[PDB]
Parts: C-alpha cells; structure tokens; sequence
C-alpha cells in the first residue's frame, strides 16, 4: 500500500491474553481482573507479577516459591551498579535504568529464549530491577549503595533499601498499589520499543533496554512530574480558579496529567490513586496542600475539557502517592518507579511474543524523496 | 480483528532517505544508486553528508562537515568505561549499547531542533567511531585509543582500532562498507530507535533502542553465521555434501541467504562478492573461504532463488572484514554494522521527529479470559 499508518494507530501488533483497556467505559483488567478489583482485595503486587508470567493467580504454594526467585534478583554485580553511579548526577533516573540493563545485557550471554526459563529469568529481573531502581535512588540522591533485602514484600524490600529506613505499613500498601497499577498497559510505546527489539530474537535485557529508551521521552514518561511541578507552580488552593484562567483558559499552558489517547473518561489507575493520595497527604501538611490545589484544579479540568473526552489520567495523582511515600520531585525519579513497576508487564508481552507469535517485526516507509540521479564528483559540484 | 503480523508491508513513515526495489535489487540513498556511489570512489563523508543535509556537499561543505564529526573523536572517560567495565565476552554490538546508554544519560541538554540536529548528529558518527574503536580494542584486551584527524573516517578508524596504519587497500575496503552499511530505510533496528523517538526521546536513546533490535540473530550476527557455516564446511570439495546434509534436509539455516524487501541478488551482496574476491585473493587463508562461499552460493541459488531467497548482504561482508583484519570473535562484525548504520538511523530520526512527528501506539487484540471475581490467595 500507499498509505501511511501514522503512529500506528489501531494497527495491531500482536495478540495479548494479558491486559484489555476499554477507553470508553474506562475499564483496565489484568488477565480478566478489574484493576478496582485486584486493589480492593489487598492482593500483594507479586501475585500480579505471577498472574502476568503465569497466566493465573498463584496458590500459596506458588506464591513462596516465586517469591525466592525474584529475590534472586536483589543480589546484582558491581559493574551494573557501578554503570548508574560513573554516570552524572543530574542525569534521568529512567536513562540510569537504562544504562544498568544495558550493562546487564552485555553481560548476559548466557541468555536464550526458552519456555522453560522464560518465567524463571524474568521474575530475577523483577528483583534485579527494584536493585537497579534503589541504587539510581542512591545516587541521586548521593547517598552510598545499598540492595533490597528478602522480605514477605517486595514493596516493602524496595522501600526499605532506597531510603535506608523502615517503611510504614500505609507506605508499603501504597507503594504495592503503585506498583500494581503501573504493571501493565497492553502495547505503549516503551512496550513496543521493546516487541521490536525482541522480535529480532534479542535478549530480554536489551528489550527492557529499548522500552526504557522510549518511556524516556517526554510524551510516555515525565508526565507525574509535570503534573506535579503544575500544581507547584498554582502553590495555594485559593488561586486555582486565577491560575486555570490566567494559564489553561488563555492557552498559554497545557493541563498536565489530562488527556489520553485510550481512555476517553476517568482512567480508572487516576481514580485508585485520587483515594490514596488523599488518605496519605491526610496527615502531611505540606503535601495535603498540593492534594487540595490538585483536587480544585481538577474540577476546573473537568468541566472545561470532560465534554471533549478529556480526563484525568494515572499521572495525575500518581505523584502525590509517590511524594506521600517520600520520593522527590528531582530527575525524573516518578518515571523510574513507572520503569520498576512496567517492567513486570514489558517482560511479560516479550515472553508472550517471542514464544506464541513470533515474527520479525519490519514495517515499511513511503519514499518521497528525489528521482533516480548520478553521482558528480566533488570537483564538480556547484 | 487482523494483526498486522510482523507489520510486514505496513507504512510507518515516509521518507526521502533511501528506496529499496526489492523485485529489481536497487538500493538508492537520495536518488543515487549504491553501484554509482561506489563505482564513482565517494567518500564515506559525502554519504553521511547525504544523509544529514539531502544533497552531496560541496568541497567547502565536506571541509567543514568533516571537522564537526572530528569533534566526536573525543569521547569521555565514564563512556569508555562503560565498555571496559564489561565481561569480555559480551557481544561487541551489546558494548556499543551500554556506551550509548551511557551517553544518553549525560546528554542531559539535548533537545530536538531543526538548527542543531545535523551538528549533533555529525559528531554522534565521530563518537560512534571512538565508541567502537573501544569495544574492538576492549575485547582484543588492548590499551584504550581514541581515533584521530586523517585522510578519512574510513583510516581514522582503522589506524586507532587496530594501532597501526592502515593500507590503501584496506582503508577503501572499510570506506565500502561504511557505505554499504550506512542505511537500508526501516528495518527492525531503525524502527525500534523510531519507537524510541516518537516519544520525543534523545537521539541518543534512539540509537540505543535500536541497538537493542540489532542484537538479536534475526538482524545482527549475520555476516559472522555466514563466516561460520563456511568455515564447518572446512574445504571446498565438501561443499555439496554439506549442503545436502544441513540445509536440503533442514537442518541449519543457509546464513546470508534471503531478506524481508529483496527478493532477488542484494545490490550489496554484488559489490560485496567483486571486494571479497580481489582482497581475500590476497591472503590464501582467506581465499579457501571464498571459494567454499561461491560454490555454497550456487547451490543455495539453485535451490531458493525461486523462492525469492538469495545471498543479502552479510553473505560476503564478512570476508571482507576479515581481509581488512576483523576477527570473528564476539560479533564484531555486527558493531562494524551498527558503526556504519548509525548515520541511517540518526536521519531517520531526525527526519521523523522534524518533519513527521507522531507518538508510535499501536493496539492489540485480546484474547485472554473473560470478566472474572478476584479471589483470595488463602481460597485458591
Ligand atoms: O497507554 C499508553 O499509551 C500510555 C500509558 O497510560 C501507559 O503506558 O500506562
Ligand atoms: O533491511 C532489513 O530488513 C535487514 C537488512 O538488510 C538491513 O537492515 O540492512
């Protein structure tokens, strides 16, 4: 054909059992499971890393088992840890991540794809990555490297080891909850990135690393932070409605954290975090603050923009949870905790990929460039 | 509904860059056909020109633009080190991901605009030369080099990769295949750093996605399968032996046969062969693989050509490198593709994101389990 399919719009690259989205009813379901669902339950977020590797729920049984392996994870090597702290300071948490498991890739060379290891190698990398993520933290934050300890909680494990301080239970629950709504969102761009890179058969680690490549820009990651550094910018819940004119009304700013070009309603990931941002800024009065702007901006949003199928989405509230949590605003670092959660479903879409429906994926392009010409030399050219 | 399965015949830019004929086997980059390009003695210089600006620069243009990719030489410390950190027997393509990454995370001003992409463009093919430079002489347990300001791009590799000065004849055999390499419009690698920069990434993440694509054995490691499968056939008398018992039968792949556009001879491959034929002539050791190459050739056309599988490019590159002195441990043959391509795909890019700018987000169909009640773990 002729015709160009621009971003890829409703082209499908693949089937998934994994995850549906319905934009319309604003419905996000796991493996037939409602996101609302699975969180009300108090589910931990390794039963959805075993329901997304697995294809179902794990038994108790299952459950201990995997929960040894991915802690495998939490011993990496110097050299990969020393690939995010050779690396500037003020450099994207999301690009150290990248950087890590490029190293790990390079590394890997034992690597093949194989039904039988698969599960095995990417629960690891589930560990490896909370490793990988605790000590981009660190260094940030210049701070000395740690790793996660097993614990009965990976959510625990990983809060534990990045801030060098026992986590509270609210801030466990809620990480596991972020950790649980981030897993997965069918085929993204940083999901694709990476489908292309597996789909020549390379190894899982280089297919985290081209998703990471593309969750960097700033249309897939950023946007908790912009959202964020939005209601910064407004500081006060009294000058919402003075803000949303004198910057949303005028044009002079787009709305962060609204919009999405799936959901056309309330993302139901944006809804779960509206409760818990609000029941753990309850006590934080500083961020309690930034709950309030958000909370008054958001009806304004609303109403200007809800006719036209304009909500908000995940990234809307996500950054009041994380900064609830005790993670900054600095490097990107929100974009990384998307990076530690996505990796569960990026590994999972690869395994389904390589393993069911394998084929290289080669598009093509539309040529519009010069007619046949030839070659002058140099000496000629004017 | 239909998946667009390999999205094999689909659209996913248009471009100016490069046309592929894959019925006639003509490749052109901006209008001029491979043959003429390297029939005509161009420099490696005026093609990435080509490439960045979309016309051959003048004497004045080459001048200057050659001076911007020299800047590139310079690589930092922490860049080096993110390749002499590594296991040694980490693929030479998986080193230059690691240096990129590396790269990309310290490039923390980049940003996409018309006035400064070419530049940065420009010295990012400087850095790629220093970067494998490193991984070569990492894996060969050497002491680190950075190229230096020569005659050409092609010398300024070899003389730093391998620490001595390069021949004529071996300087223009690389000078080839750097433009040999240079572009082939959206194979996977191109399209994964597209992916990459759809979200407006940095064009380093780019190169790095694409990378990552490059990797795997159905887009790298090629031209080393190639050397590979010649070197198990061992002596040219067995040729037909070997054919019958590991590729009539199925056994093995025929490595270097067949591509996704060309279904016919690869315009490469032809320039290629004439190249690997006069250099290995040179060197008897060599010349053993290229006779067991052309007669494993004529079989395989025999057998596939009506299928539309014949010899790609990687067929004979790999003779060609290994006459220039590339040995075939570790892929290196592979960062030699990725340090040629690199000026395909920062154009891509860049024309992707200038001229064409859409976030890539396909769909897919779901065929997993209905609605269901979340259940209890102590209940299961
Ligand atoms: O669905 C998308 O394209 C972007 C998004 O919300 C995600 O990756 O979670
Ligand atoms: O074009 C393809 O699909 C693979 C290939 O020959 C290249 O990237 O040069």
């Amino acid at each position: 054909t002729e015709e160009i399919s621009k971003g890829l719009e409703d082209v499908n690259i693949k089937w998934t059992r994994l995850t549906t989205i319905d934009g319309n009813k604003g419905i996000l379901r796991y493996g037939g499971y409602s996101v609302e669902d699975i969180i009300a339950s108090g589910a931990q977020d390794e039963e959805i890393q075993y329901l997304f590797l697995y294809g179902n729920l794990p038994t108790e049984q299952e459950l201990r088992k995997y929960k040894e392996t991915v802690q495998k994870g939490y011993k990496i090597p110097d050299f990969v840890i020393n690939a995010i702290r050779q690396l500037p300071r003020e450099s994207d948490a999301v690009a150290m991540q990248m950087a890590a498991v490029a190293a790990m890739a390079a590394s890997e060379t034992k690597f093949k794809w194989n039904k039988d290891t698969d599960r095995d190698v990417a629960a690891e990398m589930i560990g490896r990555m909370s490793a990988i993520t605790v000590n981009v933290y660190r260094h940030i934050m210049n701070m000395p490297a740690e790793l996660p300890k097993p614990s009965d909680s990976y959510a625990e494990s990983f809060l534990n080891a990045a801030f060098g301080r026992k986590a509270t239970k609210e801030e466990i629950d809620a990480m596991n909850t972020a950790l649980i709504l981030y897993t997965d969102h069918e085929v993204p761009a940083s999901t694709t990135a990476g489908l292309v890179a597996v789909s020549t058969l390379s190894d899982m680690y280089s297919g985290i690393t081209a998703a990471l490549a593309a969750l960097k820009g700033p249309l897939h990651g950023g946007a908790a932070e912009a959202a964020i550094a939005q209601f910064d910018e407004i500081k006060d819940p009294a000058m919402v409605e003075k803000w949303f004119n004198d910057n949303i009304i005028n044009g002079k700013k787009r709305l962060m954290g609204f919009g999405h070009r799936v959901y056309k309603t309330y993302d139901p990931r944006a809804k779960i975090f509206k409760g818990i941002a609000e029941k753990l800024s309850s006590k934080k009065p500083e961020v309690h603050k930034v709950y309030e702007i958000a909370t008054k901006l958001e009806d304004f949003g609303i109403k200007a923009f809800g006719s036209k199928g304009i909500y908000p989405n995940t990234d809307y509230f996500s950054g009041i949870v994380y900064m609830s949590i005790g993670f900054p605003l600095r490097n990107n670092i929100y974009t990384a905790l998307f990076a530690l959660s996505r990796v569960t479903g990026w590994q999972a879409h690869f395994i389904e990929y390589v393993e069911e429906q394998q084929r290289l994926i080669r598009p093509r392009a539309v040529y519009v460039g010069p007619a046949e010409r030839k070659y002058v030399p140099i000496a000629e050219r004017k």
